[PDB]
Formats: structure tokens, C-alpha cells, sequence
RNA sequence: UUUUUUUUUUUUUUUUUUUUUUUUUUUUUUUUUUUUUUUUUUUU
């Protein structure tokens, strides 16, 4: 009854990646990203303070503070929340991608790895790797990595008044590589404006259903 | 709330004839159905749902007064991507095959006696909760039942745009309504009846919105006894 | 795998009392009837399937289908719901007040039980007992005992555009001690209708809140 | 968990929060200073959580370097122990407290001790609508609660601030009703609800056009934002 | 459908208690894809 008055995901990722490089694979992690969401409500509902799911044939602790009164439980720099898998499993991938230059290992990657979230957007693998993954929550961690993408994706989106702003604020604390916000804001503003073109320039048409049937039910008054 | 998760493949076509699949269903089964079996179904649907759920094993025999029939089970966790061939049945689908062998019946003859019999006996609780009777015309009242949008043409586009309205009316999430605008009105894509049969369906609706929507009804005698205090 | 195709509540009562007859006092069901409120809350919050809350000192198992999910799990005649309770305790209030003739004892109900949804309408035990204790809900299980009064209530409350309607299916299917309420709609015409206009000429305004604050508020668009 | 107790039924005993206001000023003045105040606004939720645990009656905890005795009954079982109209909870010290800082303010037009002032003090439920000093000072400080005490004071607008945020459906009406029952200096509720109503309904546009925004952002991301037409 | 269940009504008090609570490479709240597939709301 007495009063007075630094997470860094690069490493993170390494800690993350050594406890669990042994045990990931495609098919794995392609079931994370598609259930994303519904872990997001089972984990909202559990009381607990912790949880063990299962993706497939990989379970993993990750930290609860879904539920509602969890939400302020302050959590350590190697503990996983959904959305730091997100982010990191997404890096993952890339870097799965990169590795190598085989179209068949390539092709597999495109086949096995699905983004719901990009998808629904019209996106897909052929418009690159980096801007196809940067729709996945959790890459505003990797900025370097993902190119601005997962910052002016945001951005674009709240252009559009598709997205609150809000959201953003995440994205625009987060450093590049080994930059504070205060200084990129600065000193990369083409670069992340050569990053808003790339992303202006996607097709973000298809994904909303059949163009047919977006049309079809807005006339019955839907959305 | 048991945090396990599985795959969902894409499986593209699978090319699903409702209306192949019926006639399979009624040649195999016509034999065995009655009103008294049918009429439990109905009301044990969910039921059923929720026990298949449980039950690990891919398929299951359930049965519903004295009529027992092969259903695949895929209700189960783990299950919900065992592929189904168009002749196979699960809930969905005898909800669906089984609302149009009653219209079947219903429109065999004009027996004001057989009607009766049918109104009487077989039931629609999802119809009810919404203060929906038979009263308000057959094809309506079974466009309630879940499946019956397999059939689209043969319910008057009832099972869309009873979904339609309920989406309008914020009292369903437009997610469960996909299901019907990927079906065909008999011989047209979705595609094209929803560029052409626009006229029709917008009949349908207006049918559908002149519905006596309640919500769970009331009995009739509450109304006339209620109405000697003004009341109505 | 296998299919095919009453509640009592003066049983139930008898059940209740038994089991309950023992640890009940004034000070408990007070404090019952004042966060009858605060339970319903709670209850729908947590996702169990029973609950054993305590009202004072005295702990209770209830079910709760508070819960979303909860909301259609069958139960039995002799378990417990908040409404339930409620009633059944309305019910043991009366049964203390008519027990005795004692002017003291009755002012101790009067001082001690105490009926918000009642008061807020500026209904007060000078009203009547029966009256009084009719507007906690859960009361409409026993028609014959509360004098129609529970019903009339409500077809009161409903005539002034106060209730919507359909909160008073629960009553109408209720019994008058032994007739259906198909019997009873016919027969008890009369002496319905003298119990609505004995709740009639009660005061509607008084208890609640004040006239000037309805209004000052609606000023600023808010009831 | 579901411990339910009683609830008090006396009625008005009259607590004067201007009066109570004086006293505490008169005992404590001395020992007061914006460190122990700009601590306690930052650890008053704390405090409370804290205290619905300590099972005693009263308390004595301590911000930055300044104790104080105050009553507790955030605790379960106490929530019905009677108060005198010159004691303390956390919520009246937050209503005084926001008035001692408004003082401080308009004691002198010194640029640098409002700089100070500014700089220093800090209401997190102001600045987590997006809410800063620059919106005025009496605005500022009445999303401070216990403010509710002294309408006048502070413009109306810890009433109408409750007003818009039930409007918007960010708040829940029940938590109004503490003000609308309490007095403009010298008036009744039934009084000033009746008469100075175009003086509230003011009160209200000026709470209407502040910066509604709900989670800060800091300001060079505004400006740099403002480059790819964001605002 | 229901002698079921659930959702509105929950008193006065210049009283008391209960939601809001900034900085943060923290945390939480949006966006979650194709198939006449399958699963997941609707159930008198």
C-alpha cells in the first residue's frame, strides 16, 4: 500500500525458433494460421491463465489473456500469445521460403500455407511472398522483414476506412531492424511510400465472394 | 475448450446433385417412412447433432421411432473432413431430403384429410419459434428446416430469402447464408439466377416479410381471453 | 442414438422449505431479494453448469443457465433457479407474515423485506402483502396464493406500454391452484378483473425515480 | 464467486463535500505538493483493488511521501460501514484532490507554474480518450471521478461528460446517478436540473467537440501520418 | 407445445460500493479464403 513512479521480438524469435524448430512443420503450422480465430474465442472463454493447444499434432504453451479479466496479466520477452506465433510462425515461413530456390519446395509452400486474412482480400501467393504473409496479425513485429508491408497494409486499409485506426498504433511503435519509430518516421518515408504503391496496386476485389453475388446481395441491402 | 485443432482442405467440385442424391434416398427408403418416424426426426435433429458429436466412429445408425438409417458422422472434432459421396447422408441432408418427402406428400393429393393429418402430426420447431404455422401456406413452413436450400426451386426460393430477412433483421450472421447462394434453382448456377430470377425472388421475400414474426408464439386463447382486458 | 416423444411448483415448494426450512431467517432472504440482480449478472458470466452463491450466511446450490450457452439444459422439479428461488421465497415471506397476527413480528417483515421492483413503481407493504410481494418475479408459480396479482400486474404493466407482452407467457400457462389455465381463462374472469383494478388505483409515479430526472433527462435524449 | 451482503438503508446524514473539502485542506495543506498528488492519480485504482482485500476498517497508505488515514470499504463485508462527513475513501480524496490541483492552476497567470502543472499532473482516463490538458484545464480534471462532488467548480462537466458517454453507450447509466443527485453550490438537483439547463446543455457541446479519439497516439506519428493523408 | 428454461423491470440518501485508468519493441478489442462439398447459429 505504497507508491512511487523492453521486448524485443528479433530475439524472440530465436528463443521461440530454438525450443521449437525441432517440432514445426507445414502441415502444422497451416492449421495454426486457419484456426487462428477460433483459438482467439476458446481462449477468451477459459478462466485459466495458461494453455496447451494443439495445432494438428503440435501442442504449445502459450499465455491466456484472452479472457476477460486476464487482459493486464504482464507477460515475459519468450512467452507466446497467439498473436506473437502469429507473427513469429509467419516469419517462419518466409524464411522456409528463402532458404531455398526449388519451384517444387516453393510450390509446396503456395500450396500448403494458406493466409484466410489475405485471401479474403483478393491476395494471394503470386503477388509475393513478403506482401502475401504480411496480412498475417503479429508481422508489425518484422518490419524489416516484411518490408513496411504489414505497417502499409494498415495504412491502405484505414485509407479506405476499412480499418479503425486504432489498429495501427501497434504498427507505428515498432522499430526497422534497429531504428526507433521516432527516427524511420523520419528517415524511410520513401521507402515506406515505394511500400504503400506496392500494396495500393493489389487486386482488392476478388475474395468478397463472386463479384455476381457481392452485387446480387447488396441490392437486398447486405454487406 | 478442449483447444484441439485439425486441418480443412479445399477438395475443389465434389459436384453434389441434390436432386440425384433424393432420388437415391427415396428408392432406397420410401419403403420404411411414415409421418410418425419423420415427425420425430424433426424434433430430434439437433439432439442428434450434439450425441454425434461425441461418438468417434465415422459413421453411425440412428433411429427415430421404429426407422433406422446410415447417416455419416462428421459432427465429431476430428472427423469434419471425411469426404461423402452424393449418394451418402448426413443430418443436414435428411433435413433437407426428408422436408421435401413430406411436401411430396402433402402435394400427392388435394384429401382435405391427409392435410390435416400432416399438419397435425409432423412439426417444424424452428417454424413455431418464430410464430410460424402451416396456416401460413406448406412450402413456407418447411423452408424452416435446415437443407431444404439443396432444393431452392422447390421451396420458391423460401430457404434463401427466409435467410435473407433474418439477416435484414440482425437475428442471424450473413456466414450461414453462403450456404444457399452456391445452389442452383434446379438447372441454373447461381450465377445466372441470381442475374435473372431476381423479379421472383424479390415475391418470395415480400411473402417471407409478411410473415407473422414473433418469436416465440403464443397459444390462441391467451389472445381472445388477453383481448377482454384490450389487449391485442 | 434412439428417439421417441410437468413442473409442480407447489411440490417444489414442499421440497424447498424441507430442505431449506432449517437455515432461513429474515436478514438471508433480504439480502436474497436485493442482489437477485447481481447474481443474474454474475451467473451469466460464468460458464459452469451449478452454482452454490451465498446470500448473508446462507449458501445455496442453484443452477445457473445464465450462461449463453447454458440457456436449454433440462432441469429437474426439484432444482433451483434465482426465478425459482425468488419465487418460492416470496411465497415464504407471505407464509411468515399470515403465520402470525403479532404487530411487531409484521412490522419486522416490513422493516426487513424489502421488494426493489416493488418501490422503483412506489408500491409499499401498506399496499398489501400479497400485492407488495407480487412484484418480485417468480411469483406468477403460484397464482392462487398471490391473488392473480402477479398476472394482473403484468396486464397492467403491459396496458401502459411499460412491458412488452411477451413477458407474460410465463404467467399465462400457470395454474390457479388446481385448473389448467385453459379452465381458469374461462372461469376466474371476474375475480381477474377485480384484481387488476385493486392494482389499478395503486401509485405508479412515487419510489422510483424522480419526474424531474425522467424529464431532464430525456432532454439530453436518454430514459 | 458470489458473496452477496446487506445494504444500507439510512437515509441523507448530509455530507457536504465543501465542507469535508475545507477540513482536509485545513489538515493537510502542509504536507501536499503535485509529487504526492500526480503518484496517487496514477496508483488510485491500484489502491482500491488493494484495499478490497485488506479486511480492516480504515487504512493508511502512502503516495510518493504523504500518509493519510483513509476509510476503507471496497472490502466485501464492510461496504456498509457508516462515514463521517470529514472522512476519506479513495473517491472523495479524488474529487478534493482535482479541486486542490484546479486551485493550484488559478491561484496565479504564472506561465511557468501552469507549465509545471501541466507536465506533471496526469489523468489517464483523460489522456485514454485522447484527452489532454490543451482541451482546458477544468475539462481535463473532471474525468478525474469524485469531481462529481463540485458541479459548479468544474463547469458542469463531470456531469456532462457522463451525459455524452452515455449517449455514445460507453457508459453504463447506472454510474450517473451519483451526480445527478448531487447540488450546483447552493441548489437542489430538482432545482438546477429545472433552471440551468442551457447552461449544461453548453457544458455538453464543449464535451461533445473534444478529440473523442480512445487510446492516445503519440504526436509525431499524427504529423507523419498526416503525410500519407491520415488524420 | 410446456405448471418447463431464458431475455426488461432491481427503491429512497450532497451518503457507501460496483464499470473508464496515459508513457511502454509490452497486453486486449477488427480484418480469417475457394467447392450444388463438410462442420459451426437458428429448434414449438
Amino acid at each position: 500500500l505504497v507508491f512511487y513512479d523492453g521486448f524485443d521480438p528479433d530475439a524472440g524469435y530465436m528463443d521461440f525458433c530454438v525450443k521449437n524448430a525441432e517440432s514445426l512443420n507445414l502441415a502444422a503450422v497451416r492449421i495454426f494460421f486457419l484456426n487462428a480465430a477460433k483459438a482467439k474465442a476458446a481462449l477468451s472463454r477459459k478462466p485459466e491463465r495458461k494453455a496447451n493447444p494443439k495445432f494438428g499434432e503440435w501442442q504449445v504453451e502459450v499465455i491466456n489473456n484472452h479472457f476477460p479479466g486476464n487482459r493486464n496479466n504482464p507477460i515475459g520477452n519468450n512467452d507466446l500469445t497467439i498473436h506473437r506465433l502469429s507473427g513469429y510462425l509467419a516469419r517462419w515461413v518466409l524464411d522456409q521460403y528463402n532458404e531455398n530456390d526449388d519451384e517444387s519446395q516453393h510450390e509446396l509452400i503456395r500450396t500448403t500455407i494458406i493466409n484466410p486474412i489475405a485471401e479474403s482480400n483478393g491476395v494471394g501467393w503470386d503477388s509475393g511472398p513478403e506482401i502475401y504473409l504480411s496480412f498475417f496479425p503479429g508481422t508489425e513485429m518484422f518490419l524489416e522483414t516484411f518490408k513496411f508491408y504489414p505497417l502499409t497494409i494498415g495504412i491502405h486499409r484505414v485509407k479506405q476506412g476499412m480499418m479503425d485506426p486504432q489498429y495501427l498504433k501497434k504498427a507505428l511503435r515498432q522499430r526497422y531492424g534497429t531504428l526507433t519509430a521516432d527516427k524511420w518516421m523520419s528517415q524511410k518515408v520513401a521507402a515506406i511510400a515505394k511500400s504503400l504503391k506496392d500494396v495500393e496496386q493489389l487486386k482488392w476485389g476478388k475474395g468478397g465472394l463472386s463479384d455476381t453475388a457481392k452485387t446480387f446481395l447488396q441490392k437486398f441491402g447486405i454487406r
